[PDB]
């Protein structure tokens, strides 16, 4: 599973992208 | 829950913005819950 989060991702995720949503950038972080 | 998808979204999603992965864009697809 993946989200989009405003700053890292989590322990358990891999920053896999970016993402845009109304102009503020996020990681995008997957879990492996 | 959302989705990274090429070019559309699904009838049930809104599309809420971009991913970038890889070099390459998609659009941003959530569902309302």
């Amino acid at each position: 599973v993946c989200s989009c989060r405003l700053v890292f991702c989590r322990r358990t995720e891999l920053r896999v992208g970016n993402c845009l949503i109304g102009g503020v950038s996020f990681a995008y972080c997957c879990t492996r």
